[PDB]
């Protein structure tokens, strides 16, 4: 049945569990046994996430646990392909970094490197648009991430600030890789979706759409539609002056060639992080 076995699709390290704290002979989770629990960092539909720290290390991670136990096959698959995408990406500075993965119950545990807080927690504190300064570091970072994954025939298939983190002196780091797609799946959240997607046109473009609203949401602190004329407008070049007036126009350029609705005229990651705005400050 269901007993506490190591989840790796690269099949390296040993399905054993083993912990200081830990005994398997004892009735707690291995999750329960393993790590001290300080917050709960997130939760919803998918679960919950709490910041750990470690009981084998001492340091601190975050750790994301599934709600219930598997309905069935299908549903184990589908959340155990987050591990096997997340292994698919591999290490990069600008990426989520998975620690490990296990399952035990039935339940689904994704232990990754603590971050700070999402993009959008980011821009609920400061509570207005962010300085452009602040703008053009989380750009690049996530620009360097898309870089990453789209080099690899990787489709993210979700940005938005919810699943960007902060780190320290202005970092960012792109995570959730739940819905990523190899190309050659499961819908992203409409209000940042690339409008190819309607006609099935999955690529790597479509990703670059997502980016170029959610830069263009946290720049002007604008909430973004689920659909309506203001869904389309969005997707047919245009920009409303209430909101995006005071970008520069360098920030504004940058924005017009990440939300070209023809993805086959879209600016890819690679060609902006040629571009002197975008190269190393």
């Amino acid at each position: 049945q269901l007993q506490p076995r190591r989840v790796s699709f690269r099949g390296e390290a040993s399905e054993t569990l083993q912990s200081p704290g830990y005994d398997p002979s004892r009735p707690e989770s291995f999750f329960q046994q393993s790590f001290q629990r300080l917050s709960r960092l997130g939760h919803g539909s998918y679960g919950e996430v709490f910041k750990v720290r470690s009981k084998e290390d001492g340091r601190l991670y975050a750790v994301k646990r599934s709600m219930s136990p598997f309905r069935g096959p299908k549903d184990r698959a589908r959340k155990l392909a987050e591990v096997g995408s997340h292994e698919k990406v591999g290490q990069h500075p600008c990426c989520v970094r998975l620690e490990q993965a296990w399952e035990e119950g039935g339940i689904l545990y994704l232990q990754t490197e603590l971050c700070g807080p999402s993009l959008q927690q980011h821009c609920e504190a400061w509570g207005a648009s962010l300085p452009e300064a602040q703008v053009w570091g989380y750009l690049r970072d996530t620009l360097l991430a898309l870089a990453h994954l789209h080099s690899q025939g990787l489709v993210h298939l979700d940005v938005k600030p919810a699943n960007i983190f902060l780190g320290p002196r202005g970092r960012c780091k792109l995570g959730d890789f739940g819905l990523l797609v190899e190309l050659g799946v499961q819908e992203g959240d409409p209000r940042y979706m690339a409008p190819e997607l309607l006609q099935g046109s999955y690529g790597t473009a479509a990703d670059v759409f997502s980016l170029g609203l959610t830069i263009l949401e946290v720049a002007c602190n604008m909430e973004l539609p689920h659909g309506g004329e203001g869904w389309q407008q969005l997707r047919q070049g245009y920009l409303p002056p209430e909101f995006t007036a005071g970008l520069s126009s360098e920030l504004r350029s940058v924005l017009v060639m990440m939300l070209e609705p023809d993805p086959k005229l879209r600016a890819t990651a690679e060609a902006l992080l040629a571009l002197p705005v975008l190269r190393q400050p």
